[PDB]
């Protein structure tokens, strides 16, 4: 996953 939600903030894939 590459989204980049700017709510949850999850960019990553940690």
């Amino acid at each position: 996953i590459i989204y980049c939600n700017r709510r949850t903030g999850k960019c990553q894939r940690m």
